[PDB]
């Protein structure tokens, strides 16, 4: 079931020439990664982007999108994607030879057939199950993020070796690669992004907060309540599991877990959750989501800024601006 | 309204004695980090206890509990909430001289009556907000975890400096120390692990990764979405704040939080938490605690065994296993 660096190739890789489009959350990850593991890298910008002078100083080679498409075996699109289909018309399809890879990191402009392409060139995809700057930060530490491991289609018989060899080279290897396909990714990944990495996580622990704050306690001290503690015990889950960080725990916190937990993601949380992956499969969330692209990311940005001026914000910024560190 | 170093004086408590009493999660943690801030600490535990070699070996004074708390002169009481009221009248209060420091890590025992102390000695709380094994590593790395700062009875006319002393000897200056009462510390505390921190977040990620593989998924797969992933998005919270989470994830992903999140955290969610707050405001959380260990933990155990032998356990324990570094 997963794989590690027994099981891939390095040098297969190591012979081919990257591209990647985009330097932004993954971008950047991608194209450092691959360069410390000693592939041949460029990454295509805008002429003038801002990012452009970063991704030199970091010394990686940069080229207008259209050169990296060219000179690239293997181009990865790493641009948003409700953008990829713009980018991958006018600045990559013309320049894919028989041969080539055509590369992801998401399944949703393939899987919900936004982007159709042509036959001789392979379809894979690398998805970090991680957030860029941390894909970045683990491979830099030693350790890096697990990857699934996806092919559409397979042009030059050997598309399996060319997306376990990249995911060894993003650090996937390290902790673990899972083949799957592009459908299984594209929906695994919206719903645990929706229900619990961010959806799930960011509301109950501002619903928490407000619950304290509302009770009349101080913003400082919810605000290290309800969400500087997360990271801690999260932390030692990620570590050693729900038993070690229910050992480290209280007895009195301990049982209080068990007694509140499915209280508060309850039977309505739990139908919601079967509700947004129904959503996930049946394609209504990808429309809506596409929608709201072609309509200025309206939604998005007003519920952007509704966060972003919480006072659960306010109060961190400021109260992370005075730790002190020895 | 929070305090830092400039706002404490280390020299209090490296003047004092410290007592720790157990050598728990807290217990190592507070002793371990007094010791590395220059106060003389001796850990109080049981003769033939398997924790006295591992606190001699980390190079504490080790004694049983009656030597520590006559040595002392802050008694830090650091076994669990449930059996402090036998320790301390068995091996404790008849230790305490006028003058001498009881301090906590939590209020529950002294919010809700368990323990009263006698009248000549300083009654405070040094409470860090954080689990004890992350107390330590934060202060070895240069950090601190924040802690609530208290005094019940103040004897000695300073109980003030000598708790917010101790709070900088457990690494609380480096982050904030807040001041608070020992009724707004326990309830707030209690509050956070059950509604968010323990009880919350883990029913969240066990409900999405039993609803990935109700749905075909395979478990190793939901345990990388749904749990692995989870720290890494709370470091980039915890460092930079959701407005910087919310810019390393995609748009795609961020949209989906935005629409996902109150569906999954619903009203129903937020009427639970505040029956959770009404049930520690009124002490039956409290007295339904106390009632099951006296009944031998029973529930709490019938409850750790079906998560320790969960599915979710048992697939991160083999996926764990296997990492490279
Ligand atoms: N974020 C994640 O952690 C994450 C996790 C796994 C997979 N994914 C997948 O990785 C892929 C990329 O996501 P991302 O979040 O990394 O993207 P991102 O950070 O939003 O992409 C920013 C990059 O796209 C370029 N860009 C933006 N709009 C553009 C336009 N109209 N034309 C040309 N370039 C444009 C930007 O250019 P400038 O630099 O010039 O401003 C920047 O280089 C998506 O398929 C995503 O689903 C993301
Ligand atoms: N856990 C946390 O992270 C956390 C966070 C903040 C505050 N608190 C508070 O800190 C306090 C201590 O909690 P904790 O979780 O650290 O405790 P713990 O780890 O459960 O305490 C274990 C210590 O208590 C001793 N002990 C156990 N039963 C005993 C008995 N019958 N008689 C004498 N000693 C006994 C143990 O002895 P041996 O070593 O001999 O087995 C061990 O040294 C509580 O007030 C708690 O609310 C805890
Ligand atoms: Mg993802
Ligand atoms: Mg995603
Ligand atoms: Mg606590
Ligand atoms: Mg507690």
């Amino acid at each position: 079931t997963i794989l590690y660096e027994q099981d891939v190739d390095p040098k297969v890789i190591q012979g081919l020439k990257v591209g990647i489009i985009g330097y932004g959350s993954q971008g950047h990850a991608h194209a450092l990664n691959l360069m410390d593991s000693g592939v041949d890298v460029r990454v295509g910008l805008r002429e003038g982007s801002s990012s452009w002078k970063t991704a030199e100083e970091a010394g990686l080679k940069v080229t207008d999108m259209d050169t990296a498409a060219e000179e690239a075996d293997v181009i990865m699109v790493l641009v948003p994607d409700e953008i990829q289909p713009k980018v991958y018309q006018e600045h990559i399809a013309a320049h894919l030879k028989a041969g080539n890879t055509l590369a992801f990191a998401h399944g949703f402009n393939i899987h919900y057939g936004y982007i159709v392409p042509p036959e001789d060139v392979n379809v894979i995809m690398c998805a970090p199950k991680g957030p860029g700057h941390i894909v970045r930060r683990q491979f830099t530490e030693g350790s890096g993020v697990p990857d699934l491991a996806c092919v559409q289609q397979d042009a030059t018989g050997n598309a399996w070796d060319i997306v376990l060899s990249y995911c060894w080279g993003v650090g996937g290897a390290r902790s673990g690669i899972i083949k799957a396909t592009f459908a299984e990714e594209t929906e695994e990944d919206l719903f645990g992004e929706q229900a619990v990495l961010c959806g799930g996580l960011v509301e109950l622990v501002k619903a928490g907060f407000e619950t304290l704050t509302e009770a009349g306690y101080p913003p400082e001290l919810a605000y290290f309540e309800c969400y500087h503690e997360m990271k801690m015990i999260v932390d030692l889950m990620y570590e050693s599991g729900i038993h070690f960080m229910n050992y480290s725990i209280s007895n009195t916190a301990e049982y209080g877990e068990y007694y509140a937990g499915p209280k508060v993601i309850n039977e309505q949380s739990r139908e919601a959750m079967k509700e947004i992956l129904k959503r996930i499969q049946d394609g209504s969330f990808a429309q809506e989501f596409v929608d709201d692209c072609n309509n200025g990311h309206k939604r998005l940005l007003e519920q952007r800024e509704a966060i972003n001026t919480h006072p659960i914000e306010t109060t961190g910024a400021q109260i992370r601006s005075m730790f002190s560190w020895i």
